[PDB]
């Protein structure tokens, strides 16, 4: 579990998403596991608007914040689960790390504020839906 709060937009990971979330649908995109709901108060967390592919990103089995060398945006695969059928994953960031169901929703982080939020793992990868992209989200 996890989100990212910035102003009036709650940001989450779509198959985590709750009624709320599906009431108050601003934007949601299955390719990229991310749903953005509106919310009544202001959110403090900043986006990040860079090129990093350096970070450190919360590992709630673990309690621990690790430092990550990360992967720039793409289309990697993505095997069959309760939420989705096998497919392709849009703007999907790796990264050598620990993971396990129960991570997706820890904030990656880098100097320039919220990268993405965990969305993958497996075999010691970690996978992040990268954020950067959504200018919509200050705006
Ligand atoms: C940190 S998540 C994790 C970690 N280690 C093993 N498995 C997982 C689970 C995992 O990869 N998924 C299940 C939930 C939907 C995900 C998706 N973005 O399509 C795929
Ligand atoms: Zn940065």
């Amino acid at each position: 579990s996890g989100a990212i709060y910035v102003g009036n937009y709650r940001v989450v990971n779509r198959h985590l998403a709750t009624h709320n979330d599906w009431a108050n649908l601003v934007w949601e995109d299955s390719s990229r596991d991310l749903l953005v709901s509106s919310t009544t108060a202001q959110g403090c967390d900043t986006i990040a608007r860079c090129d990093c592919q350096t970070g450190v990103y919360y590992c709630s089995s673990r309690r621990k914040h690790y430092p990550v060398s990360f992967s720039k945006p793409s289309l990697i695969f993505v095997e069959a689960s309760e939420y989705y059928p096998a497919r392709y994953q849009s703007h999907l960031m790796l990264a050598v790390g620990h993971s396990e169901p129960g991570d997706c929703g820890g904030i990656l982080r880098c100097q320039h504020g919220v990268v993405g939020i965990v969305s993958t793992g497996g075999n010691g990868l970690v996978g992040f839906a990268d954020v950067r992209d959504l200018l919509w989200l200050d705006e």
